């Protein structure tokens, strides 16, 4: 069925643009990744890796 | 009080027909049943039932 898309229509059929993101969870090596510096390992020594 | 039903009023205030159905669970003789066909029954023969 189609749609009756009139611009002078009010918010009751109002339509929105979309996006649905399905984040894929898994034990894989990571692609995707946020923003952020790396910086020096350091061994012997407790660190919060 | 009464209400302002106007056709050319938004659908702020545009009345909806509301049909409410109580099911009613217990263990009594049922009268109302689905669209399926019955069968025949089998003796002596794990059947699920």
């Amino acid at each position: 069925r189609s749609y009756g898309f009139r611009p002078t229509y009010g918010v009751g059929h109002q339509p929105y643009r979309v996006v649905v993101l399905s984040f894929e969870l898994l034990h894989a090596p990571a692609t995707v990744c946020g923003p952020k510096k790396s910086t020096n390992l350091v061994k012997n020594k407790c660190v919060n890796f």
